């Protein structure tokens, strides 16, 4: 069996949603146009609650048939492990019941791995759907038990080295090492039956559940990492108009977790809500180009959307679906095979797509999301999601100014090498940074290293402990210590001495007294921000927060322009980027062999004229799917149009 | 049934209406305030109370019955020729204002035993004893699952039936045990209270008054209850039921409320036991003081609908906690307020016309407007409880109900029917019409029945969602459209949009509101209608020798979202058999904020009027035969010919020569 | 020194002490706390920080910051704080269990006995912050005294007349249990130490003041404190009117104390971050607006939190009067200027008594307790939680626009038992329940010369929530005048007199009336709105429809402050200082020291205002103002935000 990798051709695909009820000729009627829309992959459901007999022995039979249906058309199958669940549980339990249940899974896994291990059109074993619950079941006996003995395996002291207070969020750790556990265990369990498969997994609503998510661990056990990003679930942090940004960081930090593994996006909305979804659409044909765009371009090796037909029964019946309801071809599915068929007429292009890094990398972690959850309410920097907000505007701010950024938790960066000269680093509101990633973050900057940190980046460590307070573990790196924080209304302006920039910031005004660090000042002369130089590199710090300001007053245009002014000269030269900052406009550039391109996609109400600087070479026009033209460096992109360039 | 009623009144569709009130009785009030209430009852032309017998104010320490309280009542309407309702009401908590709606325990069933040996057999002695309510309210939003007679009587319930997780064809299903469980038990308890009355007492009518009846409809089977009532009741509260409309609009829910009625007395005859007599102070979702105007609207309304009666609630008010002074027509003084003295205007143009108002039957325009219990169960599954609109719980009511405004706005009656309650027998509907608005859920026995009806004649118009899921919430549209025969044609695509969106027609540059989701079909046998954008959106199949319009985006809600019904009247009136607007009198045109309602009485003919808008309004009224003659009208409304002149607030009544 | 009401009053601020500080930090502090003019501090005595692994008692954390307060001169009053969990910000109101009630004997006994032997030591706050809107019915100390309660209480479900009744035995058992543990924590402490003021803070007092029997209370305290902070207590109010807030909620202690003197325990001092229900940092103006409308309220301190900010978790780096160097804000600076004035003024500001304009708005538990069975919980307006407060507070606010001072006042904390009420003003605004006892005190009232004003739905229930307005009008006596009808019309309606003197703002409810003695007030559709009676030596206005909250819902108390006025003894307009007109945002209010009078004046508007003060005697001359104020005759040119001490010459 091929083994994916990062050469592996790129592949467009789809759920194929078996249930009881179906007959050979509507299956048959699935897989025969899957094949004509250019799709070479499918995903599959394996149901507990449809192979399971009243006696307890299996029926393969319902599955047998669309593994063989798959096999006549050339479709190899993503095979997701489920065991039996109630049939009004749409996404699937996420850890055992009890050490009974756990029982039922094992047996469970030892049936269906041995007898469909046997297809030769088994491409993968997705050891569990959608990973990660917001609320874990505490209640339930086998959860219960598992944390009972976690915490009497790990000591904690209420008190620091100090003598200070301290939280120690021993609920957050476990769950993390819990997720780590039965993953892992999941893998051993197929790993007992099939060594020759892929195990593969979609992590979800990544922005709210990152938290939950050890990227790194997983590596051990995975041969690939998946992941679902449905604009119906998991971007309410994005209005419409910029789910190709949503899109663009889901990918981002999918890559990162990957690391050394290949990537791809195991789910993706293939069709309209009717009664489902928080933020519910349809997609337009514009939007599919634009969403398989950005994933490739972000070095996916595939895009499986959920679903290429639709379920009967309650829950999602008729939703989803990229085919009609008389089985024919939505302008989705149209879209989509525009994109398979681009793919094998550029094989060698496709299967070698690396992402051109800008060396912007924008941080999250862990803690700053554990010390925001302990700190509120659910809207805002009040509230759950301000530090991946907050990132966020950063990463949009960049992509209206045509530059890739890194979407990485902060132990995705290599912190190891010698030379960081023209690499960034934003930390946009982490709250929380311990001593341990203070030194790494000094040892960065002391390299050749550019930091730029706003909001309340360091305000407490990794146990909520304030040294700004204490004393301030950031005062050797940003040459400066906090003064107070006030706040003001949702929406101010900081606007800087002999009017350089006024900025948008929300919330919360910060001054500082520099020791080392060249202060800048406001209008109502307080010291509002810093430049310090530390070894070859720079640190800029801002403790207003500017990024949660941009997104409440949707104004990215001032931090674009201050955010470029930091930047090593390198980064502008050797990457293609706007002229300026461009409102609802996106570019990000990649390389296969040596060559580089750049996507464009226009989210504008009009017709937009960018002028794209930096790189090198003619723009030639590659893709277009609404007859895009060029004058010079000058790109003429119609509203919901994606443009590949080949740089010649 | 006559040796068996003995002097006590069967009430029948010929009885007299009535005007009455609730005589609120609890210790502490005098003779002398009592007798002031029931003085004042029969000074404002009322016949007719209804009493809440608190068990309460009725056991003693030991446990024997103290009957005093309600003797003295009893006894002071019987001297001012007053006929009672007496609610069954046991022994509960002061604060429960509305009463428990099942027995908590066996222990507790047999207290109500007890209760109802005592009460009835005491009371049924007074010649003034009119009706027995079974109970106050029957249904709740919330049923006691947690409570252990409710829970063993679902556990007993789902052990004598059988259900499969898949359906023949071998697809996945829901059944809905908690629903149907919930539908039997308020038939079983209802039928067991009628059976304790009548252990005592054969010889008076048993009533009981079905409440929120827009939300609730889906716990109430009207047909069964039939099987053991004498006359169907019901609650019609300006400040708790009507939430889906606006004040401008309690004419268009008050006459829709009364048409659901109506439809479920069936064979019996109906009367409305709480309407809202006075003010809301800390009572109430949507608080008010009926204007003297809205209380005239209220019964002619119900009288025009068939009603037998219209009871406020209430005459005097409560004095403590819940409800204390409020919902009084009397003043604080025990004198009229301008509810009261418009009450007794009503009361005094019965007595003064009885052979007219006994004998009133709603001329049906043969439009019968049908809702059904399983759209609403399938609704609740999908939309997992979200309360605001297509995607949250009552669109399945709000639809069907836009419709009827639409229809009440040209002047024309409609039926308002769960579709058990429609005949599907005949041979013959030629001239006849059935809306399915957005009914989500129709199984394979309701579109045989559709099919015949359409085959022998009938109108079927159908928008949104109608018939997407049957009663298992399995989407035929998925699996093989159980309604391609019918509506010659299938489904493609739903695609969501705006909250509000316009449908443009390929023809005539002519626009539909509609809400939420854009359907698009491919037709067979019927003919399509296309788009601007060239999709097929709606079809006309001929089918027999009736005829289908289907349209599968919501343009019911889509009005309703807009405030605009006037393209959904005009649309609808277009696919009218020409019988319906030369037989009835409707209006020349569409008019915002006004409603007409037809009836005989005798073989004349009568039109119900009423101006909701803020200016005076000149509307023509076409069809029917004869001279307009204004038999009623609070603020002298005039007509030239067949042109009425009708000021904001007034109700007119046309007698047609 | 035991505090009196001739003492002199302080300013001073939490310090927050807890393990991990150094010698050097907590010094620091005690420093800077003296250089800024302060006097005092509050040290929450923690339990946990306290308390070893084998149950003995280590007092070296807080002997360490005992003995540096002992250096710089400053007296510490000392809270009495168990054990409890680091993430209990605030503290448990009451005992878990007997065996926890033992912890706390066991805590008081040991804590109490060290730290009565340090001269610096001026009060035990028996507990911070009393009370809790949702009491612990659950745990089996509380449930076990509710129960208690119970059996020593008899309740008829009916009244004498026969009518049903409720009767509160929750509410009722609450007044009775925070009354029983704040007297058995004075007892526990009277046990080592009778030589030290005890002292307790009640909080969010227009949400909390039904818990509080204040007349009680004075019996075993020694004065009474308060937390009012802008951040968590002023919900009613914009900021804009935090000056209106602040001088109720001293009007409110001040009437709870009594014969006790007051201060306020718990101001707020710095920054929320994540903290707060309406987060703000208190403004350097907003900090001597307080302290001079608490002074000017007899308050004996202004007690900040904090000084020094908390470190780990919960409020970590936020109320703070210092910076994050341990420097002054610009609010240490200027509630440094304050404690200076008082140094330099020491026989004014020992003697302050507010001039009693001898109008006292008052409220009662009983009107609370009934609003929250009919009103069912929702929380929004006359059909939600808070009218019966919120009502109250707009006369108040009406009355401060005017530049007028008003009691504010629990029912049970007015005098009735005097012979002469002349020129003494009694406001009843939508205080749903009253029952015949009091009915009889305000018939006393004024037979004996009071003015009773009466609006909104005050009278309509009586204490067991029975509607006398249903069964016979308990109240038809003294009003002269019977209600016909309330009717529900919009939010905001109009009613407009028949004289085309008054259109007055109304919320929600519209009542008519039938005069027999008073005389009608008729509106200009033609129906009776309103009635003066006539009643002894005095007079009574009713006014059915609340014209309170209608000032409130419309944010204009204008139509509300000329009809009080209109309304008032020519004998107050003449004695007291006052606008010579309605002022949108502008607060005075008048005290006197040994017989000297002077005015309080603050403009919380976006302009310069020029206020004509007249009432009063002399010469207006300007002792205190932060931004140049001056005075012409008696026309006071005041910039926005400014805080102005007026004394007459
Ligand atoms: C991903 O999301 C789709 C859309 O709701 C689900 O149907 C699948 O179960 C999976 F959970
Ligand atoms: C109908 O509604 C009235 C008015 O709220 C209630 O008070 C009665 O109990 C009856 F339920
Ligand atoms: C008064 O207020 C402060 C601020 O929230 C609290 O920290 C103290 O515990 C006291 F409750
Ligand atoms: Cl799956
Ligand atoms: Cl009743
Ligand atoms: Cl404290």
């Amino acid at each position: 069996a091929e083994r994916i990798s990062k050469q592996s051709t790129p592949f467009v695909g789809a759920q194929i949603f078996i249930e009881p009820g179906q007959t050979q000729e509507q299956i048959e009627q699935w897989f025969k146009l899957l094949a004509e829309s250019n799709m070479t992959t499918c995903r599959i459901r394996m149901f507990g609650k449809y192979m399971k007999t009243p006696s307890g022995t299996y029926d393969f039979t319902l599955f047998d048939r669309a593994f063989k249906l798959a096999d006549k058309y050339h479709i190899k199958v993503y095979a997701t492990l489920f065991p039996d669940t109630e049939f009004t549980d749409v996404g699937g339990f996420k850890f055992p019941h009890s050490r009974e249940h756990q029982k039922e899974v094992e047996d469970y896994i030892k049936n269906v791995v041995s007898h469909f291990s046997q297809y030769k059109n088994l491409a993968a074993w997705v050891l569990i759907n959608e990973p990660g619950t917001p609320n874990l079941p505490f209640n339930e006996p086998f959860t219960k038990e598992r944390f009972s003995d976690w915490k009497k395996e790990h000591n904690f002291s209420e008190y620091n080295e100090k003598g200070y207070p301290v939280l120690n969020f021993e609920k957050e750790n476990f769950i993390i090492d819990y997720h780590n556990w039965y993953l892992n265990w999941l893998a051993n369990q197929v790993r007992l039956y099939d060594k020759q498969h892929d195990l593969h997994v979609n992590p979800h609503n990544v922005f709210k559940l990152s938290g939950l998510y050890d990227f790194p661990t997983w590596r051990t056990f995975l041969n690939s990492l998946g992941g679902s990003a449905h604009a119906s679930w998991h971007f309410g942090y994005f209005p419409r108009k910029a789910y190709t940004v949503a899109m663009s960081a889901n990918a981002e930090l999918i890559r990162s977790g990957a690391g050394e593994l290949p990537w791809l996006m195991t789910e993706l909305q293939g069709g309209n809500n009717l009664y489902s979804g928080a933020n519910p659409l349809c997609p337009t044909a514009e939007e599919i180009i634009q969403w398989l765009w950005i994933n490739f371009a972000t070095e996916a090796k595939g895009g499986i959307f959920w679903s290429f037909n639709a379920r009967s029964t309650a829950a999602e019946a008729g939703e989803w679906a990229m085919i009609n309801f008389k089985n024919k071809s939505s302008d989705r599915l149209i879209a989509a095979a525009t994109i398979g068929k681009f793919i094998t007429e550029n094989v060698k292009m496709m299967s070698n797509i690396k992402t051109l890094n800008s060396g912007i990398s924008i941080l999250y972690n862990h803690e700053s999301m554990w010390v925001e959850a302990a700190q509120t309410k659910l809207n805002n920097g009040r509230s759950i999601g301000a530090v991946m907000c907050s990132p966020l505007s950063y990463f949009e701010a960049l992509s209206e100014t045509g530059l890739q950024a890194n979407f990485k938790e902060i132990k995705e960066f290599d912190f190891s090498l010698n030379d960081y000269t023209d690499q960034v680093i934003i930390l946009s509101h982490q709250i929380a940074l311990d001593n341990k990633v203070i030194k790494q973050l000094e040892s960065f900057v002391e390299k050749g290293g550019t930091l730029i940190a706003d909001g309340l980046t360091g305000y407490y460590d990794y146990q909520a402990h304030s040294t700004v307070v204490s004393g301030f573990a950031l005062e050797n790196l940003f040459g400066s210590y906090p003064i107070e924080y006030k706040i003001k209304e949702n929406l101010f302006s900081l606007d800087f001495e002999k009017d350089n920039y006024k900025l948008p910031a929300h919330l919360w005004k910060g001054t500082i007294e520099t020791s080392k660090a060249t202060p800048i000042m406001d209008k109502e002369g307080e010291c509002i921000a810093c430049i310090n130089q530390y070894g070859k590199g720079k640190v800029f710090w801002i403790p207003s927060p500017i990024a949660l300001g941009a997104r409440e007053s949707k104004d990215f245009s001032e931090l674009s322009k201050l955010t470029v002014s930091l930047l090593p000269n390198k980064i502008l030269n050797d990457n293609p980027h706007f002229d300026k900052h461009y409102k609802d406009v996106m570019m990000k550039s990649f390389k296969s062999n040596g060559t580089m391109y750049s996507l464009i996609i226009n989210k504008s109400a009009s017709v937009q004229t960018v002028d794209i600087v930096g790189g090198k070479g003619k723009a030639f026009i590659l893709f277009a799917n609404k007859n895009a033209h060029s004058t010079a460096n000058k790109l003429t992109i119609s509203p919901e149009e994606t443009v590949i360039i080949k740089w010649k």
